């Protein structure tokens, strides 16, 4: 089999969309994401047109194998896509009417400074070589573009499937590719990190300042040391939920600057004792006493400061 | 091969049952399932009518690229079915049995608000689209949907395997869709979660409270952060077995809950030493007292409450 | 191909054996052990009998495509066994003797109630459906069922490899069903989990008990809290190495007893305390001479009541 | 199908190239990383020369089973690539233009004595083996060597990507073989590696030194065995992330000398008790004051020497 | 196609050969190694021999399909081998020279019991079943047994690969089996155990003994259930690097003995601490100052006597 010949120079155009039948397995870590989706494909193909008085028939069904298919491929994928041919249909113009059902594991970069309040645009990007008999290019056959209404993303609200109309027409090893460009896009569900992340280190951080409000330096050293520790355990199990980013994330800064506030914490509670022991309690009483207002206020601000940075 | 032909206009039944013979592998947080099963089909096909006088025999068996069968895929599965086909039997009229044994991963969403006292639906959606020739129709042969007595899902109580017996026929990229909707009711085991996670942080939060009977600030520091540090491994060690919700579970919420009792234990300590210190010890251990009895209260109701809100 | 015709409606013998090669993967969670064997196979077909005196040749050697093969299946297998056919030989009066070497992974009940002094029966479910000209059941020859000397399985004592030699005949779905059980013993090597899980478990109980010869309730605090978060760290680890159980396990049933011990020692502690303070130190004195006899008493009768239960 | 024969003593020049479309899965542990890319061949089979004026026809496009195809493997590939021929197309002198996209996770051994500071030269090892009627010999075509703009490998920078245009030639089971080496050059963003490991193990190391500035044997021993503790987690949370190496790391060496630090800082904090207790504070209070300058005087010096013997 | 005639009473021999491309993947959990070699195989078919002058070539190259090959088969590999055939060449005696290029799991014990000071001779089973016609023999061509010299497998030295020249030849489901050990003998890099967990858990354990140069109680408690704390997680740590054992590793034993230590050095923290309560110091001072000596002794010559008994 051989590709259509141009009627003019016009190069072969191939109608696609891409309707979602399942979306699972978001991998952060991985900047992976698993599709199960139709593939529909279009095109005109000269050689194929019949008349429909003649023959019978208003459409006529082949077999991949029997006529000419363009060979579309996915730019961002792990491996080549696991695709099963629906349905062939050729109209009596030549029109060939394509679809198959495929899945496949994409690679699409994730964007994680707002995490876990982010939001991502995943892709899916559709490509064709030309052939040395002609060139082809890709278009988007929006009636043809969508997603099923039970699709769900674990964790991931999902706002919107659009493909960018217009392909990107490149030369590659000194023959034109054509590439689509379909963007899912997802805004993060953050609820679950409010009681499970945000609020038990608050409190544990919040516990380390009641130091503020004991002499007993044995104790102060307990209760700092303690929810430090506590605090290492969640800064460990954030870690692990993430990949290694070249930037600081949202989560990660506060968790960066917490410790800066155990640190001082601490700094407070051994001047407190230092002074205690040197027979100076009336100067320890007006550090820890400012400690009181300083570290909450500092802590409110400081994170006002970031949220501005961040959002 | 082509679709078998309308005697009127008609469109073609498939009938289908499946029979499950093992379940494995349900994933709360991938909300996932593997199924082990027999897939049943049968249709009329006219065109492999024959007499059994002068074939000799009574029932013809095909195989499956000899003759017509209908491209019967699963709509919530992570690939294509692993499938073996172990018999296709077509008797004199043409109606043609097909038998085969498949596997595959089930994507079927799961309410964990109740974890672990919850119950899950699991759905295998049956789907066929329709062709240009004919529509086809997917229909319930109840004689084949069962399940094998010794099927056993780890963890989880099996109550039945039904089918919604009326397909959902709606149009998808302007073709005829049949889909059926097999469902799999269960019930988890919590019995586990008893002595393994809900005595256990039951324990440590009781012993927390032996700070009321205490008026050892240095001790009472040590009462309260470590069995807090030992709670916070607890809600680690849930939420790794769960996925991201964005809503509240049972579990979490009591979890979530019992960081205020810590909470208000550090507050109550903290008041307790700080009265003490200041030479004001009637006054603490009127705090202390109420703390002994409040405590325990509070967070009986506080759980009747939750429980009311959740069941 | 269609099976061998009856001189009666006397059923298809097909005589079995497994002869098991390797043995690993036994997961306990997954309750799971993948396998690689032999699988042998004979019956009786007719219509390729020959005469030795005319042939000269004792044995023909046949391709699976050229002769009929019975469809033999495995029920508690994942996925379709992974099989390749090492000999085909039909001896004169026309018995076929079938040979197969194949690997699968097999879905198999574990038992963990006396965990990790447990004994299991792993099975390997054979399975045949009859066709619609004759009714096809399955037989043991026990020459053909094995395992090699070499097969080992990590953790695991292997006892015996045997065979239900009467099959379980029954109706599936219209159709005679033959099930023969092939049964793999096996006793767990508990050894690991003394050093390992149970004698370091018991050193930190048993430190936890050095508080009864302690006046220093600080001291007393430091030392059942700190041990009880080791207790914790090993209760964890146990759970991870277990799948979730409708029944206490006999290992479960100690680390959750502990907990109470840890529960009681607190209360002890914080009682000796109370009296002290309240200036009754004759009488803390005497409860804490008492606990330093009841605790190991106590704690050595209820593992003989535990022991006794689950043995 | 059989070699293009040689017009002169002379062995095949297979011209090759790799284009990099998708680069994911640098596993540190496992020394491996996932391709995804374009393989380009170029050879001369004068059997297939045409003449362009009489055909009409510029080039002639054949499949992969009509031609003679070099059998091109990668020497360090855990599994045979995963390959999809995309283009085969012959010129008038015979010159045949392959082109395949594959997929193959390779083995490429890296160097972590720099961790997390490192980089490394990522290998993709081509192989043809010589046939019996004549020797096949690879060569490099710089213009089809590259990588797309957007190949992205989380956590790292790619550098360059190239080609040891001199091919390996060598004989290896009585065989020519001719190997050639591709290239990435990668480099790792530490970045992340400051906010997470190093600056809260610095933290802590320095909170453990405020014991320099108290007398309370009793707090100061809780100062630096807690943090030793949070160290302990660090180390571990590092070598999680690593292969075990015959060799020392950077960030290993760091982590193994910050372990000295804290065992000298409890040798002063025992030394400081135990002269107290001996009624020689003056002797304490020299020792204490020492080590306020000594310990981060020491520990700067000993990462200079550290980071000189590295970098 | 049939197996080679014999002339006379004579086997088929069978010549053999392994060399080795790439080793990765040891799973000491598991057992496992990954492989990707080349398998040659030799035999002598008298009915392809020829006449070189009248075909014109010195060898034949033929296709698998073409021509008898001995079935080869592995005995210790999870799944049958992935295998690609390279070359089947034919002398004019009729001389077959098969190469394959294959990648297998392979199933191989390993003895911990001198772990991580541990050797290991891993193996690899080739094994041929004999047929009715005749008996198969297997044999080493020890010119084609080898590796290639960048082989590495992380965190192990590879010695020697050699082969058992004399192959098992046996009874199997009443045919004769000929089985050939393939042995690679490989040592472990022990190097990263001494800074990741040997010197951490001496240093932990040295910290514990500092208790014997202090008189408070209170900080001796904290000094050794802290570091005992440490010394689980380092227990835990290991026990997840190795599979459950029926007998005690090197380094499991250390690990063992340590918590013994650390058992009776909190019976000299409560028996010095109970006699200064009983106003017994001088005998509590006799007690300590023994055990300041008796601890590093003890664990110097208990040492001396583990390394003994275990090299
Ligand atoms: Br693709
Ligand atoms: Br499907
Ligand atoms: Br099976
Ligand atoms: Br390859
Ligand atoms: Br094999
Ligand atoms: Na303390």
């Amino acid at each position: 089999v051989s590709p259509p010949p141009p009627i003019a120079d016009e190069p072969l155009t191939v109608n696609t969309g891409i309707y979602l039948i399942e979306c699972y397995s978001l991998d952060d870590k991985a900047e992976t994401f698993k599709v199960n989706a139709f593939l529909s494909l279009s095109w005109k193909d000269r050689r194929l047109a019949f008349d429909p008085v003649r023959s019978g028939v208003r459409v006529k069904t082949y077999e991949p194998e029997a006529i000419w298919i363009p060979e579309i491929r996915f730019v961002n994928v792990e491996n080549a896509r696991d695709a099963d041919v629906v349905d062939i249909s050729v109209s009596p113009d030549g029109t060939v009417q394509y679809l198959e059902r495929f899945s496949a594991r994409v690679l699409s970069p994730l964007d994680f400074r707002r995490y876990p309040f982010d939001s991502q645009t995943l892709h899916i990007y559709l490509i064709v070589r030309s052939v040395d008999t002609r060139n082809i290019v890709l278009a988007v056959d929006l009636e043809k573009v969508g997603k099923n209404d039970d699709v769900f993303l674990t964790g991931w609200d999902i706002e919107s499937f659009t493909a960018v109309v217009k392909p990107a027409n490149f030369a590659l090893e000194d023959r034109l590719e054509s590439k689509l460009d379909y963007q899912l896009r997802i805004s993060r569900q953050y609820f679950s990190y409010i009681p499970n992340i945000i609020l038990p280190m608050l409190f544990i951080l919040f516990i380390s300042w009641t130091a503020f409000w004991s002499t007993s330096y044995e104790a102060n050293v307990t209760l700092v040391v303690s929810t430090l520790i506590a605090h290492i355990a969640f800064n460990i199990l954030v870690e692990t939920n993430l990949p290694k980013t070249p930037y600081m994330t949202y989560t990660g800064a506060i968790i960066f600057m917490i410790y800066l506030f155990y640190f001082v914490a601490v700094i407070e509670v051994t001047v407190q004792h230092y002074l205690k022991v040197e027979s100076q309690p009336a100067r320890a009483a007006s550090i820890t006493r400012a400690s009181r207002i300083a570290f909450p206020v500092v802590f409110l601000l400081a994170n006002i400061i970031l949220a501005f940075l961040f959002f």
